[PDB]
This record gives C-alpha cells, sequence and structure tokens, in this order.
C-alpha cells in the first residue's frame, strides 16, 4: 500500500540557506521523521563516527528524503534552524541503530534529540519477548523478517571505499550522484518500517515501551562528549538488564519450553505431528487411515 511509495521518494539536497528554511518547515509538520547520518571515514576504524558529512531526513509530511550537506552549511547553520524539531518530544525520531548517531549528533553538533524511537531496538524486544533473543539484526534481516522485503544491492563502489578506510570519502563536493542515492537509501527503509512496528496489534511490544526503552539508549549516548564504556556486553546485541525492564521477561518455546524459538519453529512440533506411513499425510495415523481401511469412510 503506501509501503511501496516510500522507497521512491527522491531525494533533495539542501545546502543553502532557503532550501534549509523550506525543509525546515515541512518537516516541522510531520509525526515522524527518519533520521540517519553520513560521516568521514576515519583510519583509525574506532567507535565514534567521523566528521559528519550528511544527515538524512524523511518524514510523513512529505514524499522527499531531504539531504543536509552539514559540510556545506556548516554545523552552526545546520544547528540553528533544526535544534528545536530534534528537541520536540512531540515528534518521533526514528533511527535504525542511534548510538554512535545520538553520539555524533551530541559530541558533533551538541543537540540531544527528543521523542525517539530505535527500530533496530523495536526488532530486538519483539525477539526478547518472544525467544529471550537479545541479539541485533542487521536492515536487511529486519526488512525480510518483518515486511518480507529483500532491499536493493548498494553500490559496490561505495561500499568498498567505505571498507578501505583510506579515506573520508564523504568529503568530496559536490557528490555524486551515486553517493547521493546511497546516502538517502536508509532513511527510505527505515520509514518503512515505521509503519509495519508502530500501530500494528499483531506486534507484541508496546511502542512506548521500546521509545523507554530507546531513550535509556540517547541518555547513555548523549553526554556531550566521546562514550567510553558501551551499553551493550558486545556491540551487535541489546542490555539484557535493560530488556528484563522496559520490555518484560524473555519468552521461549510454548511447545518443549526451550527459549531461542517459538511454536511455529519448533522443530520437535513440527516432528512429532502423526504422518500417515500408508498415504504420506501429516494428520492421522495408518489406522485410522480411510484409503487403507476404507471400512472407516
Ligand atoms: O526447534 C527449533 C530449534 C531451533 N530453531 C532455530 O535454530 C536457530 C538456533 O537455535 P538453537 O540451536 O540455539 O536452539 C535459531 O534460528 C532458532 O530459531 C528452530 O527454528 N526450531
Ligand atoms: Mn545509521
Ligand atoms: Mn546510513
Ligand atoms: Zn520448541
Ligand atoms: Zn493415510
Amino acid at each position: 500500500s503506501s509501503s511501496s511509495m516510500i522507497l521512491k521518494y527522491p531525494y533533495r539536497v539542501v545546502d543553502t540557506h532557503e532550501k534549509l528554511k523550506e525543509a525546515v518547515t515541512s518537516l516541522q509538520g510531520a509525526r515522524s521523521i527518519a533520521l540517519d547520518i553520513e560521516a568521514f571515514c576515519t583510519t583509525d576504524q574506532a567507535k565514534q563516527l567521523g566528521r559528519i558529512s550528511l544527515v538524512q531526513a524523511c518524514s510523513d509530511a512529505k514524499p522527499v528524503v531531504f539531504l543536509f550537506d552539514v559540510l556545506t552549511l556548516t554545523p552552526d547553520v545546520f544547528v540553528k534552524d533544526m535544534q528545536s524539531l530534534l528537541s520536540d518530544r512531540e515528534i518521533r525520531k526514528l533511527f535504525f541503530d542511534c548510538r554512535r548517531d545520538v553520539e555524533a549528533l551530541s559530541c558533533q553538533l551538541g543537540v540531544k534529540p527528543e521523542g525517539v524511537l530505535d527500530l533496530q531496538v523495536f526488532f530486538t524486544a519483539i525477539q526478547w519477548k518472544l525467544r529471550s533473543v537479545n541479539r541485533r539484526s542487521g536492515m536487511g534481516y529486519v526488512l525480510k523478517s518483518v515486511a518480507g522485503l529483500t532491499r536493493q544491492e548498494g553500490d559496490s563502489a561505495v561500499q568498498t571505499a567505505m571498507t578501505l578506510g583510506n579515506r573520508p570519502v564523504w568529503d568530496i563536493r559536490p557528490l555524486p550522484d551515486h553517493f547521493l542515492e546511497y546516502a538517502a537509501g536508509d532513511v527510505r527503509h527505515i520509514l518503512l518500517l515505521s509503519n509495519y512496528l508502530v500501530g500494528n496489534k499483531d506486534v507484541p511490544v508496546d511502542v512506548v515501551a521500546v521509545e523507554r526503552l530507546t531513550a535509556q539508549y540517547v541518555e547513555h549516548y548523549a553526554v556531550g562528549k566521546p562514550v567510553i564504556t558501551e551499553a551493550d556486553a558486545t556491540p551487535a546485541e541489546v542490555n539484557r538488564a535493560w530488556l528484563e525492564r522496559y520490555i518484560g521477561p524473555g519468552g521461549g518455546c510454548h511447545f518443549c519450553g526451550a527459549k531461542g524459538h517459538t511454536e511455529a519453529e519448533c522443530f520437535k512440533k513440527q516432528n512429532g505431528k502423526a504422518k500417515c506411513s500408508f498415504c504420506g499425510e501429516v494428520g492421522h495415523t495408518a489406522r485410522n487411515c480411510f484409503k487403507k481401511h476404507p471400512q472407516l469412510l
């Protein structure tokens, strides 16, 4: 439905003060805003993101993806007109793994967003409530599991340069079209995921619970300085004590009792179903098969 139109939103480069005011007015009338950051690649390959180059934004108020050129605009100009927007708790800010992004917004821009919802944490919260799984999943896994969508391939020229790590990559101006298109991809996927995860009676976790859980991550990573102690035991998981407090106890399989999978995924329940040895059907045994014993039918 409306999820199909999200991925065909075109990008608008915002690199002037007039384009910045036109974008702020549009984002002001929004209810949710998907956010992402493209930063300079760091030779140290350390935790903290590099110098912010682009901030990507995609809201439900307009069919467009704003690419704020923070490098050209300078952080000071970009912050002066985006601060209250990011500080407005009445507008939901959507992220996929907000940790290093919130750290960069705090360290480099001096802003701490309000009303944040981390859709990667949202997915892990579902995995925790159903399977007692606290691992974090990548964007593609979440897109396939939640929306049944296989995202298109990222441009390998941009992907190799970023994995290579010799250069800032995102310092060049103007940016090629395949860099601009690469940068606008994540915010489209993020806003799409919110339609499947927010306002859904089939989602077993309340949004307010994941909002409270995300606010803890923001408080931990928006401290106006580089974060040293990570909130999670490993980078690819979610703090279990935070899951127990905000989401509740972890779940498991109602059939066999084991954690890590649900009843629909249980091998033992599937292997234990009666399978007719005479006609192959699942559901009955040979002693009750009408095909083998027509005296029953
Ligand atoms: O009855 C089972 C047991 C495991 N798994 C799946 O196997 C993987 C590893 O689970 P485990 O070996 O840690 O039990 C997970 O994807 C889990 O969902 C099932 O689908 N059903
Ligand atoms: Mn990101
Ligand atoms: Mn991104
Ligand atoms: Zn089971
Ligand atoms: Zn049979």
